[PDB]
């Protein structure tokens, strides 16, 4: 037979073991040889693992590095203009690396080039929440400083965002070990936490759902009209760097100015975690001066699109995509996850090969550049958007497998919320303690939904991986789901060794998943996924489920509004219209659903199959969210505040947020009121998508 | 047999006739009682035929209106403040009318009100080149003025949105008989001429694609949020008012300063055409005063949409729509169109009590407030969007079915142009003289094609009717024919009735179509397209005809831009991409058309439908032209001079026009060059739609 237990059963452990090994020897940089190397030789695998077609696809995208003859640095400066004080200028590297050549020094992607001096302001995670702390309520302002600030919480580009509207000159992120060093394990080599000289590297963009900065809306193709760099889309415009710990100590051990305003302020070096402004009595002469001379440059990228051609619906699309451009070795990020897809290849070509083709064509790709913000995936959905939005079925990321060896962890649209359940009551635990038991009861158990009893968190999706283009701009249902710890304050954090130089093949197979039986049970979910969304008769997707979360977000957004009962009296303020068309979501649905159980009709079938596909399809508006013409979903976005989590109908969030801070509440509540509107109509429109055809 | 010709023959001449005269016995304004009852007629009626469901979809929607106890009008003002002439308060109403009450006066719709009072400027056409004539060469300055246009050449709102720009304080509109007065015909009722008290009645939007201009991008439904009239889109922004040949020569008769520029400036009127400003030297104190005190109200409106439902393919529409409301009696515009869309749906409506299907669904619409621009099927497509785009096969527009007796007419998409050729091949010409000859070879006979021998022309679509939100926002196939005059230079400006009072049933069966041969064969064609798309296996559209007009469509702007062959080389203007993308639709376009005509299997049939359904919404770009969001299609948009008329390649031809003039070279040649991107981009993409899929 061919069916998913074959499909299963072929993937190994000790195959993405190999695969991890070969894909993290040396760097695969966005942009350089040895990435378009490691591309080619992807390219020949996947046709020699049986793929119809494997094809490279160039764009040619704003990149950012380092200067290698004029290295990037933070100094403390006397009065006289002596520096002091030295950051590093590069992280030790690992044993038996010491001379691997071309290991990218930490830089932020896209800082600006400067030189700023100034004083010092320590603003926490510099989260919105921080800043109002420190501007509303200890009067201190940022105006001129530089700020520091720790990286965690929320994706550093909001952090960096942010420090810019405060009237920032300059903004120092480093890792504290409160978020990155978990008490009672060991420093790499010899454990997986973050040493004192690790640093995070990392993009700084305002994400917006671009893409290339220069090619907003088109692909970056050979005869692409690139904006100038003046109104490029996303680019900050104040330098930034990050340190790691050590460094960190020195310029914050002499802070003075404001005592921190609370616990939640202190991290957990040996340090007041003084505000500032600038330092203490004796040191008060002292400046901090950045030095950052990185250089943004259109440069060729490269990413592998392979088909296997469906046997009965070949124009109907299931796409696997993740990437494999790293910041150095990429251990972890991406490799774990693109040594899944490898052996995932591998295994469907195995059945192609037997005769077997799924019943709707399955696209794999191994994006390039998206540590630069998602730009591989990006420019290639800008090409392809029109066979993407008429034969999309679905999308699976699959970046890093694992991020921790605790439990699963799974974000996706709410119509594939039943498939994961499903799919996963039939695949096998491999935690300890659970053998013999499924993957949904061990995921049950160790992640409950806050809501459901007997049921597991799944979350939403926001941006800050490749899945953003497919589901946020055009509307195809997308899922994601890794390996990850217990450690719920830091879901935003990433791992302690997260985008630094000791993410290595190491890292993963004597700390992480020895046995690589966490990386094969990803690539059974992934992969899993994948087949029965490719291969069921009847998509494998539950309207009904949207239709229960729906009615979540009405109740939510409601809830935030009715802290202002005051200025709902006086606007008239009303979401009758939205919980109506959730109201009538919910009724279409169920009849929807009954007509789908009850139909030998390949018409019908695809007519219902079209109407699942297109689902996903209707809650995108052509017009975009507010100032944000490329998150064009009207139930989810990325957060304003945080790229890397979802929000929910985030046009009526935005229009809410901080508004008795509005200077003409009038304005303020009649575009809160405005949103309801065009909420309520996108439900009820996408209702009608399930309404009886004619 | 229930085939093509079984349709057409239950189509009766007859049966039009007494549609028409029940039909406009009286006026049907939009937003009155009398439009309403006549919308619950035809859903009474089309049930009654025995379409499938017939129901009223409503909008509440900006309209404008005279004031009834406060009447618009012009006057000369002498020196002491007396109105010396004043302009009429109505038109003398035709034999045996005198007694119709809720006849509308002569208006224009969604002027502002105001009594400006200043000198005169005559502008001709107020065309965008006579305003070039004015300013540039005869250095006459309209600022302050009051300008004085006469009708044709030109959509009335471009003539307003130019007279703005220029500066003027108010427009009046008349009706010269050079334009409106054919040489050797009587004044109605004697004949089809205009009478120097008629006046045409009109809009004059400055046209956006928007619909509403409350709502732009969603229905106007219950609970729709409004903008506020200052933000309100396409509003003009001075008073005018429109008036007819009598009043036209008292305003004329005293004008001074310059002599018309030529002889394309003067009329027929017996006087000098000067162009001003203001009055000759007796009569220089005298002034013109407008008085104009109507208002806008937000109203509602109701469209008819009938469902005929697919036998094989009921999630795929084919849409036969024309508006209902008239600006009086509606004798041609458009009560000749919606007799035969009523004559259509009983023929249909006989087949299927007799059993048959049609392969597709159909729906019927009778759309309203098309007059006040085309807001009726706007509202309805901003509802449906999700719907139609996923589902649209196609839409044939149904207003007035006649403008005279010469030849046919037609206005569609490329993809159209052979079942157009291959329709017109099988019908009778109604021509005398042409007595057993085909329609097409008396059409090619009387209109033939400029670039091919024995073919007949067909034009590009704008706007100006209801199939404009179908193509050039929702990027849905589209077409119209009718019945047409021999009158070349007047193609623009409408037959001399048009929008009077002298548009009635009389004016249609004494001096257009006694016989009502030319209604039925209009019937016959807007009938028999729409029967071959709802049926026909495979698609009636030829996606070659597409790659042969785009190559017209690159020489023509290659041509323009050539013009400037210094600025080409300085800013190194390449069209080499736009040529490109053309040569590979062709190539891909030639393979495809192979395929189609070489494969029992309905997933590929259906693919294959999906392909060529698909292809013309492959032509709009979702972030649509420059400051216009709702003209989405990059071949093909109204142009920016003339709403009547379509622009090809617009984006491109926009950034070319009048470029010599532009401050900033560099930046005007950078948007030129960033446009061709754009269109060498959309036609790369919409050329693989029609790949392989897989
Ligand atoms: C959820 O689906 C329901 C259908 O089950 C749908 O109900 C619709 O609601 C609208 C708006 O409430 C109804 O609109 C009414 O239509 C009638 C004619 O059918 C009109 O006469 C009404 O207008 C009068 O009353 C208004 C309200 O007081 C006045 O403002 C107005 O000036 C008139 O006096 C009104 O337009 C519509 O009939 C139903 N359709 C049904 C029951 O089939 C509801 O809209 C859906 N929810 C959403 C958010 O779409
Ligand atoms: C019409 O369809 C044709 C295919 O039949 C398609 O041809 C493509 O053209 C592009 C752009 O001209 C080619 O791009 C090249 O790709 C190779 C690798 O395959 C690159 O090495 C090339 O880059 C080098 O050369 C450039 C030009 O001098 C330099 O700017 C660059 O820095 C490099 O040195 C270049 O990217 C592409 O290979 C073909 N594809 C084929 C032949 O299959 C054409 O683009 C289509 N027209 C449009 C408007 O889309
Ligand atoms: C996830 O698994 C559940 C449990 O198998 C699937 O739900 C089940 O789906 C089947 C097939 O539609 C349902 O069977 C139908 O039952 C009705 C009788 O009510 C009958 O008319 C049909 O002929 C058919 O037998 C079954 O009721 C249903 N069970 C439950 C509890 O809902 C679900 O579809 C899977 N989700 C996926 C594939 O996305
Ligand atoms: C308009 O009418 C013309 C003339 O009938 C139609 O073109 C004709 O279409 C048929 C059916 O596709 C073609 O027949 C095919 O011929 C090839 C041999 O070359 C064969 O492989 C197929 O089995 C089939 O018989 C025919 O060649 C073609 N004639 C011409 C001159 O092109 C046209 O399709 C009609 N347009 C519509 C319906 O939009
Ligand atoms: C901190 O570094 C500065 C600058 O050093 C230069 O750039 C670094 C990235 C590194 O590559 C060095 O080798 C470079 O010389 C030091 O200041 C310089 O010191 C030298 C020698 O005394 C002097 O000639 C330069 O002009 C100085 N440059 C300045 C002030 O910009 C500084 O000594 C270092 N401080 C400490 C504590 O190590
Ligand atoms: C031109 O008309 C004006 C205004 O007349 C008024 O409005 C018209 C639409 C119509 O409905 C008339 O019946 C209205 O009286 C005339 O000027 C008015 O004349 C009357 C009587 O002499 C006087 O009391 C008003 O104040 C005038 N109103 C003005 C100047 O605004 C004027 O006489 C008419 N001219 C001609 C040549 O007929
Ligand atoms: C944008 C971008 C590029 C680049 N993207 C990432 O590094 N993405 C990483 C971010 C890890 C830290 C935050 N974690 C999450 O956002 C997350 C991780 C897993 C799941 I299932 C859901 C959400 C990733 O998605 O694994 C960046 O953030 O610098
Ligand atoms: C917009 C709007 C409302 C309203 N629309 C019309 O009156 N449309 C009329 C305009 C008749 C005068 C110009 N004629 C054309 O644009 C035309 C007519 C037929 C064909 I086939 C192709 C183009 C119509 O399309 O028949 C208006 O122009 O005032
Ligand atoms: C990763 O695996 C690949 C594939 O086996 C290795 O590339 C092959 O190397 C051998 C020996 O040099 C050559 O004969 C082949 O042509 C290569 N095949 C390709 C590129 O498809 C590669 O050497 C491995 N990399 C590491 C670091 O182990
Ligand atoms: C236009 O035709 C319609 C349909 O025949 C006429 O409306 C009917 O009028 C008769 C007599 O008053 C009524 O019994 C019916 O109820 C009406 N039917 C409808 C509305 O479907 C209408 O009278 C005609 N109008 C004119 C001006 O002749
Ligand atoms: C990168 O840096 C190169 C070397 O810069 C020189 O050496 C450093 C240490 C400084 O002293 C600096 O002032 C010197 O000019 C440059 O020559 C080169 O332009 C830079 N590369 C870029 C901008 O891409
Ligand atoms: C419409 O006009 C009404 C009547 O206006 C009055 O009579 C005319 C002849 C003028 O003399 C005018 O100045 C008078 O006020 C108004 O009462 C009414 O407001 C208007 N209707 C509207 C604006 O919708
Ligand atoms: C903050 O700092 C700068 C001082 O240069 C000033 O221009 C700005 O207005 C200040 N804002 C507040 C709120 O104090
Ligand atoms: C793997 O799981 C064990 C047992 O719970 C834990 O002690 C170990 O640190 C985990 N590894 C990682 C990287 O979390
Ligand atoms: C035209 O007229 C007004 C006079 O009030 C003036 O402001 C404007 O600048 C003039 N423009 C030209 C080009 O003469
Ligand atoms: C109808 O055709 C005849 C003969 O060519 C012509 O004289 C007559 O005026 C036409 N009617 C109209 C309205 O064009
Ligand atoms: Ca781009
Ligand atoms: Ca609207
Ligand atoms: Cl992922
Ligand atoms: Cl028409
Ligand atoms: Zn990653
Ligand atoms: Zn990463
Ligand atoms: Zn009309
Ligand atoms: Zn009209």
């Amino acid at each position: 037979k061919h069916n998913m237990k074959a499909f299963l059963d072929e993937l190994k452990a000790e195959n993405i073991k190999k695969f991890l090994y070969n894909f993290t020897q040396i760097p695969h940089l966005a942009g350089t040889e040895q990435n378009f190397q490691l591309a080619k030789q992807i390219q020949s695998q996947w046709k020699e693992f049986g793929l119809d077609s494997v094809e490279l696809a160039h764009y040619d995208v704003l990149l950012s590095y380092p200067n290698k003859t004029h290295p990037n640095y933070i100094s403390i400066i006397n009065e006289d203009g002596n520096e002091i004080f030295n950051t590093s200028l590069f992280e030790p590297p690992p044993p038996g690396y010491e001379n691997v050549s071309d290991i990218v020094p930490p830089f932020s992607a896209f800082s600006p080039q400067g030189m700023p001096e100034g004083d010092l302001v320590y603003v926490n995670y510099a989260r919105t929440e921080d800043f109002f702390k420190l501007e509303r309520d200890m009067k201190i302002n940022c105006s001129g400083k530089i700020v520091i600030a720790r990286y965690g919480k929320v994706f550093r580009g909001n952090k960096v965002k942010n420090a810019q509207l405060a009237g920032a000159k300059g903004v120092i992120l480093y890792s504290d070990p409160a978020d990155y060093f978990a008490p009672g394990v060991k420093s790499y080599p010899d454990g997986w936490n973050l040493p004192g000289g690790g640093v995070q590297r990392g993009n700084i963009l305002n994400l917006n759902g671009a893409g290339d900065p220069l090619t907003p809306g088109y692909p970056a193709n050979e005869y692409a009209y690139r904006r100038g760099i003046a109104e490029a889309v996303g680019l900050p415009s104040i330098p930034v760097h990050p340190i790691g710990y050590y460094d960190a100590q020195k310029l914050l051990e002499k802070m003075g100015g404001s005592a921190p305003p609370d616990s939640s302020w202190r991290g957990s070096l040996k340090v007041p975690y003084n505000v500032g402004p600038g330092f203490t009595g004796n040191f008060s002469t002292q400046k901090v001066k950045m030095h950052i001379h990185s250089t943004n440059e259109v440069t060729r990228i490269y990413n592998v699109i392979g088909t296997l051609r469906g046997a009965v619906e070949p124009d109907r699309y299931v796409i696997l995509g993740g990437h494999r451009d790293s910041w150095v070795f990429g251990g972890i990020d991406p490799q774990s996850g693109a040594a899944v897809v490898h052996e995932i290849v591998r295994s469907f070509g195995t059945l192609k090969k037997e005769g077997w083709r799924p019943r709707r064509t399955i696209l794999f790709a191994s994006w390039d550049a998206e540590e630069f913000g998602l730009l591989g995936s990006t420019e290639w959905a800008e090409e392809n958007s029109r066979l993407l939005q008429e034969r999309g079925v679905a999308y699976i990321n699959a970046d890093s497998s694992i991020e921790g060896n605790y439990t699963l962890r799974v974000d996706c649209t709410p119509l594939m919320y039943s498939l994961v359940h499903n799919l996963t009551k039939e695949l096998k635990s491999p935690d300890e303690g659970f053998e013999g038991k499924s993957l949904y009861e061990s995921w049950t158990k160790k992640s409950p939904s806050p809501e459901f009893s007997g049921m597991p968190r799944i979350s939403k999706l926001g941006s800050g991986n490749d899945f953003e283009v497919f589901f946020q701009r055009l509307g195809i249902a997308s899922g994601r789901a890794r390996y990850t710890k217990n450690w719920e304050t830091n879901k935003f954090s990433g791992y302690p060794l997260y985008h630094s130089v000791y993410e290595t093949y190491e890292l993963v197979e004597k700390f992480y998943d020895p046995m690589f039986k966490y990386h094969l049970t990803v690539a059974q979910v992934r992969g899993g996924m994948v087949f029965e969304l490719a291969n069921s008769i009847v998509l494998p997707f539950d309207c009904r489920d949207y239709a229960v979360v729906l009615r979540k977000y009405a109740d939510k957004i409601y809830s935030i509004s009715m802290k202002h009962p005051q200025e709902m009296k006086t606007y008239s303020v009303s979401f009758d219209s939205l919980f109506s068309a959730v109201k009538n979501f919910t009724e279409i649905a169920s009849k929807f659903s009954e007509r789908l159980q009850d139909f030998s009709n390949p018409i019908v079938l695809r007519m219902m199959n079209d109407q699942l596909m297109f689902l996903e399809r209707a809650f995108i508006d052509p017009l975009g969210l507010p100032d944000r013409p490329f998150y064009r979903h009207v139930i989810y976005a990325p957060s304003s505040h945080n790229k890397y989590a979802g929000e929910s109908f985030p046009g009526i969030y935005d229009a809410l947020f901080d508004i008795e801070s509005k200077v003409d509440p009038s304005k303020a509540w009649g575009e809160v009121k405005r949103q309801i509107y065009v909420a309520a109509f996108t439900v009820q429109a996408a209702a009608e998508t399930l309404s009886e055809v004619a």
